[PDB]
């Protein structure tokens, strides 16, 4: 597999506001981040992925995982946990209580679909990134 390899840049976020509300991000912070454009850098070698995300102020998040094996996950908030990612129909999926993330290439583009659950219900964010 090589489909995911390269450098990607956010071009659209659909469902951004409802998703952010559901997960408890306050209003002024939502507005402060609607036009933020994330750069994602991916190195894929078979089942091994290195997944790098560039944030403001030289802040970087790198994830490293093998499909189907328990891996160490890392977060922008500086948190850590363990998870297991499947590869199903070209789609990378992590799934657990209250949260699902899928990432695929559709129409030559990196498409990240997140689904979070809460007391308000469920919200979906679709983030699309173009190749740079
Ligand atoms: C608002 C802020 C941008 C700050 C700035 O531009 O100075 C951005 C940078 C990191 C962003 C977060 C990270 O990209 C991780 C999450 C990605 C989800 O798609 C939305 C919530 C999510 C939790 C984001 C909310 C918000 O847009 C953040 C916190
Ligand atoms: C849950 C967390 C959101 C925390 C945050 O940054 O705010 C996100 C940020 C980066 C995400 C990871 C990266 O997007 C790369 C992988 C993409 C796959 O679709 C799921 C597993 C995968 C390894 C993701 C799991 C999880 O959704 C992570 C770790
Ligand atoms: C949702 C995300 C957690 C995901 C991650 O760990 O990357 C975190 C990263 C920084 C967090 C924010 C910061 O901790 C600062 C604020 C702290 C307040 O207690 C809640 C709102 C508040 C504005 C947070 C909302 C949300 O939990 C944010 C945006
Ligand atoms: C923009 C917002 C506060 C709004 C304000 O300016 O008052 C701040 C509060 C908490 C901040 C976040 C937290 O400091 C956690 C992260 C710290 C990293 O150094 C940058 C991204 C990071 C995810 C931050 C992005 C952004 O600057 C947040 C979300
Ligand atoms: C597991 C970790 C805390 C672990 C630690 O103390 O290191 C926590 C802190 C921020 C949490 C995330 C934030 O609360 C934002 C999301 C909220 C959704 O309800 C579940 C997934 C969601 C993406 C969370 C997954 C997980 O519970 C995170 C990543």
């Amino acid at each position: 597999g090589s489909a995911f390899n390269g450098k990607w840049e956010t071009e659209s976020q659909e469902g951004y506001e409802p998703f952010c509300k559901l997960i408890g991000i306050p209003d002024d912070v939502i507005a402060k981040g609607r036009d933020f454009k994330l750069v994602t850098e991916i190195v894929q070698n078979g089942d091994d992925f290195t997944w790098t995300q560039y944030y403001p102020n030289n802040h970087v998040v790198t994830n490293k995982f093998i499909v189907g094996k328990e891996s160490d996950m890392e977060t922008v908030g500086g948190k850590k946990f363990k998870g297991i990612v499947s590869m199903e129909g070209g789609k990378l999926t992590i799934s657990f209580p209250k949260y699902q993330q899928t990432t695929e290439i559709s129409g030559g583009k990196l498409v990240e679909t997140s689904t979070a659950s809460g007391a308000q219900g469920t919200a979906v964010l679709v983030r699309t990134s173009k190749k740079v």
